[PDB]
């Protein structure tokens, strides 16, 4: 047992054991003679859950009595991962439960692996919402996460013949012990219909009704006895030939059936629009209901803050207006004032293919009243623009919420800026780019609205939970206060020359690598050398993230070895993992390329154990918790200006891996905090990318001047990596040579050179670890607690608290 | 008084004072009432000189008794600089003399400034010979420096209208107290004539005779009581209408009149050839004379080692053969064996315009016998090549000592390789380049001959003498042993975190900068800001050294300031100094450009004291001793592969300045010793340069893709820096754009970026100094004591000794 894992008191261990047996008997209806590991997992989950209830009920009762300003975080994604360990950590029950299960003759680690990941998200945006809920609870904010309870989350990825195969993520199959259905709070949501203009106001009639049933999941703060709520809505058909009518109920319930598996890509499908309005409509009614139970809505913004995670829940703006104007009968101007002061919008990308632009004909059929409200909002907004910039007709066209052309569309991002009192980017460089390019016109009109809130990650799940060994050696030196005040890691700088510490940090990493190297053989049949440098790139597969650049390097290393076999080179295990969106052809071709390279490299006798290429299958939160602690090198090589922030980069930094990356997103602030000398930065900066675009990017030029690059392209083209199918990678080569939007070749030389400097430092164990300590010691700024404290003070207008609520 | 400067004993101070007064009276024939500072300088010089005599006579007597192997270093250049302080340092008389002169009411520092530099050299090659003599004496080797006593050394440089003006360096005007004329050892040297082939051997007859009169100068080792000799020959006409015949004696004496002012450039003038044979002929007779007084010449190589400093003294090979064969009557094969085992050759450059290729018609008229011997050597050599590489006729052509064509020439470098048992480069990268390119054929034939001997500098003149403050704070921590065992500076690494040391190192530098900033106003009328970063590039003006790249950066800094005047930038004083060879037009245009930039930059009100451009006039050894200790940034930016070694770079490193440079010459080994992280490396490596040449260097490409570079070129072309003469710099621009052999534009971007990282570190005083300490601490390898110990053991076959000879 380690200190950070809490006390294993005699009274508590005894209590846990009896409650465990009580649940196994009464709850699971089983006896030790027929119970399986899954049954044991559930008995434990129910036991731990019992400890949350008391705090959950009192926290909510507390908010009712004190009536603080409530924070509503609306998101279509909450990438939660597993809940058992995180709950034990936040309640300081980990050692007690470890001990109790030990005494019952069970291995708690084994049971934890049985829990299904709650994969209600795609990647960064979804996991950010999850980290935020943890921090909001840890900072004592009266916050509520609101989203959709998808029956099927992100698909489970299977690799067949080196190709990605998708299969339904039936995460609710065995039940979810963490959620509590609240059928009594079911609310109606309207679709279609038409608008009627009577004497006293407009009415939305003849609508199709879909019920929204909420499921509440507890969100415990870190050892402060605060337990907030994440409310997820489930679609249900109202109860009102016969057989077919009953079977068609599934049409309405399909709304909460599956999570769209696109990350950073907009797909204008009706079902997706229905999901977006569904979460918005149910949530707002719940918000208003709670408010009226605290009617002049003038105080609404003083009691309510609604944070829009990207534009997905943007309909909250016109829906709030609809309710205040049509139902509460407030005048437009009063309603608009309340709406703007209540809403805030967070942008997460600048890529054009990711911005939401809904066809007017769709909103026209599905939400006729909202379209009218949007036109009105647009009308009044453009009048403000016209008055501020008289005669600038092109500005009017550029700022309009309505986009003209082949098919009229509504720019949801413009709608969010107009209807929010605050708009923020997620990293300094990203926020600046927003003001300089994408939202320049809006920034000129209302400079005060634009802010920055650099992303962060929770040190609970991303350090204590996944890397106990590191959290322990750190605690031994500076105590445990850093877990909820990560800035204290700075105190570790005074140990950079401490021989003992250096030895421990290195030891922890080695243990993590052995543990992971073992895991890889266990549940996947792959052997790797634990002494090699663990070079990993895990994140969704996308061209802008440039897994292809990583591939080029790997192939370069291979060609160099084959060129001079008996020459020494630092051993490396190159691990790449991530899912590709089902309809993203190029993403799927890249995965194939990666496995294809592995097929060649991993079986070349001459390479030996000096180079290994492994594709990490089904990358997800639970897997991230395993690979990150075991990494030595973190690949964050997106083309400068494309990765808004990135969060995986922060996880790696906090866990003892060095970073090789471009000056993109949060990498810039990370390098700034640790010192550029302690980072492996390379490639074009944003400015260099623009210059190249002015000039015109011609990949052929690099192909002609770099022999090693040429050799690689010719290997791909000739079928060196695809014997049976010589032209298998023709699309990739064609893209790289003629239409590479991300300039892979432009950063190749500097990337390869930078990688050489990495290998050089790895040869000096002591100095590599010392640099590691300098990174870990300055990763404090990247805690989501800092991020949330900034949102709270600069946007929501509430003060975070570290005060413990009574037991 | 500081410790490293020795003891100021009461008996010695009293003795020095009386001897000072004795010389002022009896030697200078003056009294205190009419004595000027110069008279005082001479009284002091004679007093210090008296202390050398006893040791000088005993050292030579010692070599006579013990009869060790003698080392003869032949060089046409010995860039000695001043001798007074160096002598006091090596005899540990500095404090005593400081005290004694103080008591007589005189400032010793003032008197030292009166001594004329012995400028018998151009640059690096000449100063290397000087450092070598110091180290050979310090290592107790029986070594003799042999050269020419030029009446006029390197010209004194005057800047008029921003242009270089040359004026005779009449360094002997007031007399040289250090030398001792030895008219009794005068030797005859022959020129012209013809060859007669009699029965028993060939005879060189009807020659013109020129006498060689030697002047001996003492070379004291560091506190070991060893005093070696530097013998310099002076040309004298034999004593045998009347008036004109007497006046024409000057024709013969013109041989030792002036030093050719070319550095790294071959000028095939007859007078230069006469100088080369003159030093060789007189020296060899002296060597043989001394040997016969120690006749089977089989032991000659066991008692004699002749080191050829470049090809300038290459005629030593055929001259030795001439003497052994024609005069001593040894058979050719025996004579050749002795010659090869006796001679060793050091190459100092790979630039084609620097290699000596003498026209056959000149050697034919001036040295008919030597030409015959050279043909014979060539003949027998090519027979060896033919036998080793049968049928390779092109190799025969490439290796021939005789070059065919428009005008037959003799490749002196090929002659040296054939007639020497050892050939060495002066830095690892240079030595490798010799084996891979320039002398590849020779390396293949005789791989054993090729070696490397990385250059070094003497820590006596280049640390103790010019930077007493630094030598003192170092001695305070690790003692004084490092002065003759520089590797001990490593011990300073354990003080890199020592707050006291950091403060002292920084303090010493600040004092040096104040001292120099003051000097600049004193004897030159220029004011500078002592708080700015001292950015200096001092060395001979040449295109390969790329002072032009430095200029481009300076202009860039200026344009950036003018662009954003109120933006903060680290203040800089950019100092550039160096002489241009009289006939090197481009070199003279670069000097003009530098002063022209200064004229604009230094008088722009907006720049203020943030940027200053100063051209250091008349750069020479005595000036180097002043600027180097005061530098913060050392510019060593030659195009990769062109600077064989460089030595100025080492001086700066030993004196606390950081280095920004290319991976050229010794810079590579310096970075390797200190760690690349503690060096500011940038630009193309040798390999990148070759790739560019394969491809074809097109400067226009850089001009088109870099706006800042374009702006600079257009400023130069339009006359921005030359109002009255708008096209004044047309030649420079034309060269840069169409025929730049050194690829200035190719390294511009990376250079400017690297300079930004320098400015960034300078903003952090503590970390800049810590990096400085890491440099100084690892500069040990660059002591000429290490270099000479390697020559001694690996080439000359003698063991260095640190044993003190009796008083
Ligand atoms: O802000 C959390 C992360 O959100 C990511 C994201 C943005 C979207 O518009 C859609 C999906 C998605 O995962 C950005 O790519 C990351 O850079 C950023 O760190
Ligand atoms: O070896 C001492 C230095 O000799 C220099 C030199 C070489 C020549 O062939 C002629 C003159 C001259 O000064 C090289 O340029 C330096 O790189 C080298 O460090
Ligand atoms: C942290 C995380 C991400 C975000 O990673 P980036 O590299 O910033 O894209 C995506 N997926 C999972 C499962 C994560 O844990
Ligand atoms: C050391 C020295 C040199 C050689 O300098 P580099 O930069 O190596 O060319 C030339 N001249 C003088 C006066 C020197 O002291």
């Amino acid at each position: 047992q380690i200190s950070v894992r809490g006390l294993a008191g005699v009274e508590n261990v005894t209590e846990l054991k009896k409650n465990f047996n009580r649940h196994l008997h009464f709850t699971l209806v089983k006896d030790r003679n027929v119970a399986t590991p899954r049954d044991y997992y559930f008995a434990l989950a129910h036991t731990v859950r019992d400890h949350l209830v008391g705090r959950w009920i009192r926290t909510q009762q507390h908010y009712y009595e004190k009536d603080p300003k409530r924070i509503y975080y609306l998101s279509l994604e909450f990438y939660m991962g597993r809940t058992l360990q995180n709950t034990m950590v936040n309640l300081a029950l980990e050692n007690a439960c470890d001990e109790a299960t030990y005494q019952l003759g069970l291995d708690m680690e084994e049971l934890e692996e049985i829990e299904e990941d709650a994969g209600l998200g795609n990647g960064g945006l979804g996991r950010l919402a999850a980290c935020f809920l943890d921090s909001m609870a840890t900072l004592g904010l009266a916050a509520y996460g609101y989203g959709i309870r998808y029956e099927f989350g992100i698909f489970n990825q299977k690799i067949c013949g080196g190709w990605q195969m998708e299969e339904a993520d039936d995460w609710l199959r065995y039940g979810n012990p963490w959620e509590k259905a609240r059928p009594e709070f079911t609310l109606p949501v309207h679709f279609y219909g038409r608008v009627e203009h009577t004497s006293q106001g407009a009415k939305w009639v003849d609508t199709q009704v879909v019920l929204a049933m909420p499921y509440d999941t507890p969100v415990p703060g870190y050892r402060n006895n605060v337990v907030n709520t994440m409310r997820l809505w489930s679609a249900k058909a109202p109860n009102d030939g016969y057989i077919q009518a009953v079977l068609d109920r599934n049409l309405a319930e399909n709304i909460s059936r599956v999570l769209y598996p696109n990350d950073n890509f907009f797909e204008g499908k009706e079902l997706r629009l229905k999901q977006e309005y569904f979460v918005v409509a149910a949530t707002l009614q719940d918000i208003i209901r709670r408010f009226k139970s605290s009617t002049n809505f003038d105080a609404f913004p003083d009691k309510v803050a609604i944070q829009l995670n990207d534009t997905h829940p943007s309909l909250a703006i016109p829906e709030l207006m609809r309710v205040l104007v049509d139902l509460e009968r407030l005048d437009w101007d009063k309603a608009w004032e309340v709406t703007v002061k209540t809403c805030a919008y967070t942008n997460h990308t600048v890529l054009p293919e990711a911005l939401e632009r809904w066809p007017v004909h769709l909103l026209e059929t599905l939400l006729p009243r909202h379209l009218q409200i949007i036109y009105e909002i647009n009308q009044r907004f453009l009048n403000r623009v016209a008055a501020a910039f008289p005669g600038d007709v092109d500005r009017l066209r550029r700022m309009s919420l309505v986009e003209e052309g082949a098919v009229k569309r509504i720019n949801m991002a413009h709608l969010c800026i107009a209807g929010s009192h605050a708009v923020n980017g997620v990293a300094r460089i990203h926020s600046e780019i927003l003001k300089k390019t994408i939202f320049k016109d809006f920034y000129e009109l209302e400079p005060h609205k634009f802010q920055n809130k650099t992303n962060g990650i929770t040190p609970r799940r991303w350090l204590v939970l996944c890397n106990p060994g590191l959290a322990e050696i750190i605690a031994e030196r500076i105590g445990e206060e850093y877990i909820s005040d990560l800035d204290q890691l700075r105190k570790l700088l005074s140990y950079v020359d401490d021989e003992a510490f250096i030895r421990d940090v290195a030891k922890v990493k080695q243990e993590n690598k052995l543990k992971f190297a073992a895991y890889l053989e266990r549940e996947y049949k792959v052997h790797i050398n634990p002494n090699s440098l663990f070079d990993v790139q895990v994140k969704r597969i996308h061209e802008y993230k440039r897994q292809l650049l990583n591939c080029l390097h790997v192939i370069t290393l291979y060609n160099r070895i084959k060129k001079e076999p008996n020459k020494f080179v630092v051993p490396r295990t190159v691990m790449i993992g991530g899912k590709a969106a089902p309809g993203y052809h190029m993403a799927k071709m890249i995965i194939k390329l990666i496995t294809a390279i592995g097929d060649v490299v991993n079986h070349d006798p001459v390479v030996g154990d000096r180079l290994r290429v492994i594709f990490l299958e089904n990358y997800r939160v639970s897997l991230a918790e395993k690979v990150i602690p075991a990494a030595d090198l973190s690949e964050q090589i997106s083309t400068a200006g494309t990765e808004a922030s990135g969060t995986g980069n922060m996880k790696f930094m906090l866990n003892g891996a060095l970073t090789i990356g471009t000056m993109d997103g949060a990498n810039v602030e990370m390098a700034e905090e640790a010192g550029e000398e302690n980072f492996f930065i390379f490639g074009m900066r944003v400015e260099d990318v623009d210059r190249l675009d002015q000039r015109g990017y011609n990949a052929q030029e690099y192909y002609d001047r770099i022999p090693e690059l040429r050799q690689i392209i010719e290997q791909l083209s000739s079928g060196f990596f695809s014997p049976k199918q010589p032209d298998l990678f023709k699309d990739i080569v064609n893209m790289l040579m003629h239409h590479d939007r991300f300039k892979v070749f432009a950063d190749y030389e500097e990337y390869v050179k930078c990688q050489e400097r990495v290998s050089a430092l790895y040869k000096n164990p002591r100095e590599w670890t010392r640099m590691v300590i300098r990174n870990i010691a300055t990763s404090g700024k990247f805690s989501s607690d800092r991020t949330i404290a900034q949102y709270a003070r600069e946007i929501w207008g509430v003060e975070p608290s570290r005060q413990r609520l009574p037991a």
